[PDB]
């Protein structure tokens, strides 16, 4: 299994990174460093995340003992929802660059198509439970990601959580400048995203698959949800292969084609998560792990259901 994939612009990006989503400022600085130390070379961060000082000083650190050149290294890092007024974009862009201590980013996303209104509060509210919408559209969002790849300040601009029709809407822009790179989105055997998947590769984009284990973290979890990394099924499939069910997780989308990015800040678990291209699952393993879809979101913004720009009303 090769490790890096081509993107439109030239540059191959590690098809496994380090998530840090929900990983504490307290613990995120060792999560990176021994994440490199055992071969990630791919980060996926962002400013809402409100840790990437802490990634930043992870990074500033392994380039000093000379573990890693910059150059070796994919950082991503996306637009929060309350930045997208194209007079935002560019601040928000360089205040990620600041607190990762980098002067470029090897991907920046657009983290959600839904814009939110402008404001220090990340997720604002009304009284009816929903979010307080911003006056900002997808294409002129995407324009003000166009000047950052202009000035330098990022390789490669992408898009998160789009459906396969927002997705389109970029592609057609009158004056595109750059073509999505990457588009960011849920996947996992309870959420297979067969058609999406298809949508993208065949428009040359690529997919990276976020909470590939079902995110058991995840601060809105009950009790009685699925969970991915128990599922007895899966766990066969793992021992079969003497591997663990986090493993065969991670290795699912590998052989997809796709981008993984599971998040861990355990030392031991960070480790064994890379230990996937050793390894193979059988077409009798693929098929089995797809056949589990039951179009299940750990991450579907039930706040946001209103907003026009909502991505997950559309089947795909
Ligand atoms: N673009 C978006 O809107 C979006 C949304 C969600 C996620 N993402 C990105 O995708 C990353 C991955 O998704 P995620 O954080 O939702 O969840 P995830 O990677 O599916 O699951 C992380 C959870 O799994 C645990 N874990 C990791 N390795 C394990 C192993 N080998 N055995 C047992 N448990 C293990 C972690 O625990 P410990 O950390 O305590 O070890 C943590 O609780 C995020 O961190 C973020 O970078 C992007
Ligand atoms: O419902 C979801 O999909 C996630 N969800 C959010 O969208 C609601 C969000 C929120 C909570 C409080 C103030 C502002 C915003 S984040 C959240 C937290 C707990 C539970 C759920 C959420
Ligand atoms: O967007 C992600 O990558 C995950 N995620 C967050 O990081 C946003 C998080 C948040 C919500 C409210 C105040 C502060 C922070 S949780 C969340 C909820 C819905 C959707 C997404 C999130």
């Amino acid at each position: 299994m090769a490790s890096r994939i081509l993107l439109n612009n030239g540059a191959k990006m590690p098809i496994l990174g380090l998530g840090t989503w929900k990983s504490p400022p307290g613990q995120v600085t060792e999560a990176v460093k021994v994440a490199i130390d055992v071969g990630y070379r791919h980060i996926d961060c962002a400013h809402v995340y409100q840790n990437e000082n802490e990634v930043g000083v992870a990074i500033q650190e392994k380039l000093r003992e000379q573990v890693v050149k910059r150059e070796e290294l994919f950082i991503v890092s996306k637009l929060w929802c309350t930045y997208h007024e194209k007079g935002l974009v560019k601040g928000a862009c360089q205040k990620t660059l600041s607190d990762l201590k980098l002067d470029y980013l090897d991907l920046y996303l657009i983290h959600w198509p839904t814009g939110f209104k402008p404001g220090k509060e990340f997720f604002p509210l009304d009284e009816s439970g929903n979010v307080v919408p911003s006056d900002t559209n997808i294409l002129d969002t995407w324009a003000a990601m166009e000047e950052l790849v202009d000035e330098g300040l990022v390789k490669a601009i992408g898009i998160s959580n789009f459906n396969h029709l927002q997705v389109e809407m970029i592609l057609n822009k009158p004056g595109l400048k750059y073509k999505p790179a990457v588009n960011q989105i849920e996947c996992h055997p309870y959420l297979t995203q067969e058609k999406l998947i298809q949508y993208c590769q065949s428009k040359g984009i690529v997919v990276t698959a976020y909470s590939p284990l079902g995110s058991p973290d995840r601060p809105w979890a009950k009790p009685e949800d699925p969970s991915l990394l128990e599922d007895p099924r899966i766990k066969a499939i793992a021992a079969k292969h003497n591997k663990t069910t986090a493993q065969v997780l991670i290795r699912f989308p590998m052989q997809r084609n796709l981008v993984v990015i599971p998040k861990s800040v355990t030392p031991e678990r960070i480790a064994e998560n890379f230990k996937v291209f050793d390894f193979e699952l059988s077409s009798q393993d693929m098929t089995t792990l797809l056949s589990y879809n039951r179009n299940w979101r750990v991450c579907a913004l039930l706040s946001c259901t209103s907003h026009k720009d909502y991505p997950f009303h559309e089947e795909f």
